[PDB]
């Protein structure tokens, strides 16, 4: 039917840790995701993107081939919808973070 | 015909490295990576991922919509199958590490 | 027409910070990243990718499957041109830096 992303925040420090013998150490690294981060869709049809913002602040979700670019509040949710109607790889970003923290994904347009 | 999945582990650490007069200073990353992490198939068709693992510690491989939830040992590989019978857009998974330290994929199924 | 991809690094550096009573530890990403990352091809298509290099160092674009390996200067754009004769997903790569600063992307045959 139409596409389900979520996006999540995560907050990982990990000073030291023994994982099945092997010690990884001085991990620290805060990042939010959009899960799926890959859309694949048919040049033509209408796209419906359901983002469930689970992040604990507003999250953006931009595509600018199709004048897209939204703000999900906090602990919203937000259909986001488009027609693809140019073939290509474009990509899917937070207008509101940096692109290292908030990873972005990509809206794929096959002929 | 068939997907070929190589996991692999990252340490990286730099405290000062001056590379053609531009500064990278301070880095300090741990992750997990799937390589390729998209893989894209047709609704319908039996998908059979490769997957070897060459991380130094048991690694996961989950899709929940389509039942895959897998744990592949140091240095092994597991051959992973299953029916794409829906179409959407499915995030590949480590169900044992954080999100962000064993970055996530995706599974597109298309029409 | 073709596929564009810009390459773009990041430099972040965040420090301490206390939201809603919740503290953050300072935060340190430094990273390379290829915009698309993904690209989906038909078996078969004479693929052209015009890579701009917004990195202020050379980056680089691989995808073994099909003798892809090329060097982009920083500031620089490159057109990439081959054909994807095999269906499957195959790593687009930087063989310069290590692959969890410069992340990996994906080409999609079919
Ligand atoms: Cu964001
Ligand atoms: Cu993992
Ligand atoms: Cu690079």
């Amino acid at each position: 039917h139409n596409f389900n992303v979520v996006i999540n925040a995560y907050d990982t420090t990990i000073p030291e840790l023994n994982v099945e013998g092997v010690t990884v150490k001085n991990i620290r690294a805060f990042n939010v995701l959009n899960e799926p981060e890959t859309l694949v869709v048919k040049k033509g049809d209408a796209v419906k993107v359901v983002v469930e913002n689970k992040s604990p602040i507003s999250e953006g979700f931009s595509i600018d081939a199709f004048g897209v670019q939204e703000v999900i509040k906090a602990g919203e949710t937000k259909t986001i919808s488009f027609t693809a109607d140019k073939a290509g790889a474009f990509t899917i970003w937070c207008q509101l973070h940096p692109k290292n923290i908030h990873l972005p994904g990509t809206l794929n347009v096959v002929e």
